[PDB]
């Protein structure tokens, strides 16, 4: 019992483009959104998510830790504390550790991309929230729904459980 | 009618790693291999592919173009000259033309990877073919089968049409 469709950037056959689906799945939300994300620099969405969360939506967001300063730079010229937000939770994750050949240790990096909504619905693939995904590079997505959205939350909170609050914060 | 596995890098609860189930999938070809990718650097999975080429593999290889020389090194320094073997072809795919905030002209990035075997079975998700996968981030795929496995088909389909030979050849 699991359904999926794909979608393209630049589009294909299929009426909307991938950023306009995630504004739709963003304000179909009526309880909870859970976001995986590499990088987000996307203001558009920015702000969709923000107004989900003024309607009592709760929020919770892990952004890869080594890009989350990108995020953190975009906010702050929209002028939005996003940490006084309370119904939004921003925490961060980092790769495994490893030791380089000069012996300086270093993490890397989570290469995770995904939308859960209302533990129903997910959208997963290689199109993350910035501008180069919307005018440079070729993606696609999945749309997802049935019994595989299950295992996305599992490991949503597997993620949860893993992460930490940003250092800035 | 389409069955979907999840598989983590570091490894969960599976018994084979990502990397030694991409190996599996190779040996398994009988007829032809596709893949998709933006970097390769693995030496080897590049032995696996190779060896299913003398096996009578047709192997067909999508790279994104700024990485491509990448690739290419390896494969010298492999001693190999992947030029000369008749039964693979390798070719580039560049993303969108755009122009930058200065009115300079680039592309974008291939931003897909996936491995089609025998038209029947793939592997779908975040795990590129270099050193860091291994070593430094969090991945997952997608081992999938079924109907959506012909969605895969036709996309490779579409991307070979669009790729090119590459300029360093
Ligand atoms: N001629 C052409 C144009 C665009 C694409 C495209 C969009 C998304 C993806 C990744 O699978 O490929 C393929 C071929
Ligand atoms: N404690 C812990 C360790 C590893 C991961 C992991 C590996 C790959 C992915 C991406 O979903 O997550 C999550 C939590």
């Amino acid at each position: 019992g699991t359904h999926i469709d794909l979608l393209f950037h630049p589009p294909r056959a299929h009426l909307l483009t991938i950023k306009e689906t995630i504004r739709k799945m963003i304000k179909e939300a009526r309880k909870v959104i859970a976001l995986v994300m590499d990088i987000f620099t996307d203001v558009d969405i920015f702000k969709e998510i923000v107004e989900a969360s003024t309607r009592g939506v709760s929020v919770y967001i892990l952004l890869d830790e080594s890009n989350f300063n990108h995020f953190l730079n975009m906010t702050e010229k929209q002028g939005c504390s996003v940490q006084r937000l309370r119904n939004i939770r921003v925490r961060t994750v980092k790769g495994q550790d490893y030791l380089s050949k000069t012996g300086a240790k270093f993490h890397g990096k989570m290469e995770q991309k995904f939308l859960l909504v209302d533990c129903q619905k997910v959208m997963y693939g290689s199109y993350s929230y910035m501008w180069s995904f919307e005018k440079a590079h070729l993606s696609m997505v999945q749309i997802i729904t049935g019994q595989l959205v299950e295992s996305f939350d599992e490991e949503f909170r597997t993620l949860y459980a893993r992460s930490c609050v940003p250092s800035s914060f």
